[PDB]
Order: structure tokens, then sequence, then C-alpha cells
């Protein structure tokens, strides 16, 4: 770690702290990930095996740095996140190209991960990353399950739910590539209108937010749905919503897609192969957006 000088603190979550820094040796500017924890040897296994998932949008992970007995990930940097460049886009909003080429480009790396085997599992606008060619980014993914322990809240953490899936929120602990869809399609959302589709601060109203727009399902359109582990027949039952109201004013291909990333059912659910070839994108275009670094 003397090989590195920390520029500044970019991000925490879940799995660390993360750094711009400079690598002493080769000049490099990187991400230093500082992995919150010696480590066991489950996890060292598991995150080697993330350094053979590249993908054009997968942020690269470089180096894996086991040494005196602490974890550190150098991770290729990027300079700017989702979540600033859509407050920076608020008061215009993204042009509808850009937000087709960034949706189109997630989906490219989720195809990815998920013909692997990867689930990215916490999707969110704040592990996105963008820059200066129009490219977008996975990054926080690859450690979960894999350091032997349920999962425990960091000292100062504040859990994002707004794009959890709704059978990770019904309890389902075995859940599928489905629910890095149903982030995304929050995500796409949110970049359309400007406001977040679902901002829960509890797993009750998360869940409840959620059911107030698509309806309470029930065993007509999610068979299964009774039998979840956290599933109470005392939910209140709300009509599902006239979509109308969700992503105004995107047009009805857009609007179709997000109906099939938002299926209740996994099963249902579009895959991120399926969505590629959705009609939505028969015009993507990979445009520049204006960053202000
Ligand atoms: N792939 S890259 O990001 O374009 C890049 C850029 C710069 C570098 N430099 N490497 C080195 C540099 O300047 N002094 C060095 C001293 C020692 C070593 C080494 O391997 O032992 C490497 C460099 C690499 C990649
Ligand atoms: N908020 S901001 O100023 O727009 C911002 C946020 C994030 C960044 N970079 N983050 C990262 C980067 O460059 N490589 C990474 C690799 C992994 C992770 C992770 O969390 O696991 C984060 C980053 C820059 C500016």
């Amino acid at each position: 770690m003397e090989n590195f000088q920390k520029v500044e603190k970019i991000g925490e979550g879940t799995y660390g702290v993360v750094y711009k820094a400079r690598n002493k040796l080769t000049g490099e500017v990187v991400a230093l990930k500082k992995i919150r924890l010696g480590v066991p040897s489950t996890a060292i296994r598991e995150i080697s095996l993330l350094k053979e998932l590249n993908h054009p949008n997968i942020v690269k992970l470089l180096d894996v740095i086991h040494t005196e007995n602490k974890l550190y990930l150098v991770f290729e940097f990027l300079h700017q996140d989702l979540k600033k460049f859509m407050d920076a886009s608020a008061l215009t909003g993204i042009p509808l190209p850009l937000i087709k080429s960034y949706l189109f480009q997630l989906l490219q790396g989720l195809a990815f991960c998920h013909s692997h085997r990867v689930l990215h599992r916490d999707l969110k606008p704040q592990n996105l990353l963008i820059n200066t060619e129009g490219a977008i980014k996975l990054a926080d993914f690859g450690l979960a399950r894999a350091f032997g322990v349920p999962v425990r809240t960091y000292t100062h953490e504040v859990v994002t739910l707004w794009y959890r899936a709704p059978e990770i929120l019904l309890g389902c602990k075995y859940y599928s590539t489905a629910v890095d869809i149903w982030s995304l399609g929050c995500i796409f959302a949110e970049m359309v209108t400007r406001r977040a589709l679902f901002p829960g601060d509890s797993e009750i109203d998360q869940l409840f937010r959620i059911f107030r727009t698509l309806g309470t399902p029930d065993e007509v359109v999610w068979p299964g749905v009774t039998s979840m582990p956290d599933y109470k027949p005392s939910f209140p039952k709300w009509a599902r919503q006239d979509f109308s109201k969700v992503v105004p004013p995107l047009d009805e291909d857009g609007r179709s897609l997000l109906s099939q990333m938002l299926h209740y059912d996994p099963n249902k659910r579009i895959s991120a192969k399926a969505a590629l070839a959705h009609p939505f994108f028969q015009d993507v275009t990979k445009p520049v957006p204006h960053l202000r670094l």
C-alpha cells in the first residue's frame, strides 16, 4: 500500500471505502478500494474470479492486493457516477438518445455477467460510472456471499432500498439474475423522469410504494408469491394504477420495455439478452455526454 498515494475519498459502501489514488510505480491514476473485513480464503478465491470477468461495460479490476491480512482492490478510475450526472442534468434532463445508449450498454454488461452466472445484486446510480467517450460501466459487485457471514450494516451506513427487486424485499435468499433487471428498470425510469421511481426509506415502505403503483401482487400475476418468506396475506390490496403515470413522457416502445423489466414474477421479467432485442433499441446510438469534471 506504500505504492499508492491517496488523492481523495470518492465513495463508501457495504464492501469498503474507495479512494482516487496514484500508483507510485506506474504513475497511473486508479480507484483503490479497501475491503471492509484476516480476510477469509473463500473471499480471496471469489475476488480472484472477478479479475477474469472482463467486459467494456464492467469497471476493470486491475489487481488484487492481499497483504498484511488486509485486502485492497485496484480498479480503473472513471471521473463521474450516474447519480452526479443525473443531478447535474436535473434542470434539462438527460437527452433520450443518451438515456437509451446508457440503458443499452448496461444491458450488454448485465447480459455478459449473467451468462457467467454473476449477479450484481445492488445496482444503483452511485455504482454506475461514466466517461467522456459516452461509455457507462458497472461497479461495486462480485463480493456478496464470498465472506461467509450474514450481512451486517457497517458504521454510518444508510442502505439504499430504492432499486431492490420485490423478491428480495419478500425474503427470497436464492434470487436470480432478474433482480438486476428490476434495478436497471428503476434506474431507467429515474433517468427519464428525473425522480426516483420507488423512494422507500424502510423495507415495508419500499414494498408498499411498489404495490401502490404496480398493484399488490397475487397468485394470478406472480404464481408462488403468497408462499414467499415475508409475504403476509394482511398486505393491503392496491389496484394496479394506469401505467401512463409511471414514466411520462416516454414513448410506447420505452414504456413497453420498462413494463417487462418491472414484471413481478422474476420468471416473466425480461432477460438482459431479450431486452437488447426490444424494438426500443432499433434506433440506438452512442452520443457524447456533456460532462463537467
Ligand atoms: N496501461 S497504462 O495505463 O497505459 C500504463 C501507463 C503507464 C505505465 N507505466 N509503467 C511504469 C512506469 O512508468 N515506470 C515503471 C517502473 C516499473 C514498472 C514495472 O513494471 O516494474 C512499471 C513502470 C504502465 C501502464
Ligand atoms: N460522485 S462523483 O464525483 O461523480 C464520483 C463517484 C465515483 C467515482 N469513481 N468510482 C469508482 C472508480 O472510478 N472506479 C471504481 C471501481 C469500484 C468502485 C466500487 O464502489 O466498488 C468504485 C469506483 C468517481 C467520481
